[PDB]
């Protein structure tokens, strides 16, 4: 409807509980919720959520943040390197994905890794999937805001400074 109107973004790294936690306070991320996203079968559960990965929507305001800043916070926020793994979580629910919901954000998605790439600061091959955007299957109750709630909450999650590119 206009031209800052705001975004959004899916991305999957891992345990959403963690993914979630870090960037729901990241400058500019309007609101955020956890799901499952990327696989095959409808009305997905934590029970039941075939080749989906856990994944997080994200609303931002672009005039505030933008898609490459959030992209450069998600690879300083999980290891992106690991096929189907997360840390000790084992699995393709635990992938990691850039599910994009236009041209845009494809083209910016590969760049980015592009750029993480020839940094050499990460630990390997980038194996990120970059896909469009499909159905988002929102988790129940209990998984959303798990580490607000619950702060002492598992969490493979953290920030690494140094998986940080200086120029782009």
């Amino acid at each position: 409807r206009h031209m800052t109107s705001n975004q959004k973004a899916i991305l999957a790294g891992g345990c959403f509980w963690g993914l979630q936690d870090l960037i729901r306070n990241q400058p500019g991320v309007v609101s955020t919720r956890v799901g499952y996203s990327g696989g095959n079968i409808p009305n997905a559960t934590y029970r039941n959520h075939g080749t989906h990965a856990e994944a997080v929507e994200i609303i931002f305001d672009p005039t505030v943040t933008d898609y490459r800043t959030l992209l450069e916070f998600f690879f300083q926020i999980h290891d992106p390197t690991t096929k189907d793994r997360q840390g000790n979580d084992r699995g393709t629910s635990y992938r990691s994905a850039i599910f994009y919901f236009d041209e845009q954000q494809k083209r910016i998605a590969l760049d980015t890794i592009a750029d993480v790439e020839a940094s050499g600061l990460w630990p390997g091959k980038v194996v990120t999937e970059v896909s469009p955007a499909g159905d988002f299957w929102e988790a129940e109750p209990e998984h959303q805001d798990y580490l607000q709630r619950y702060p002492n909450g598992y969490t493979c999650h953290f920030v690494r400074p140094g998986w940080r590119l200086p120029r782009r």
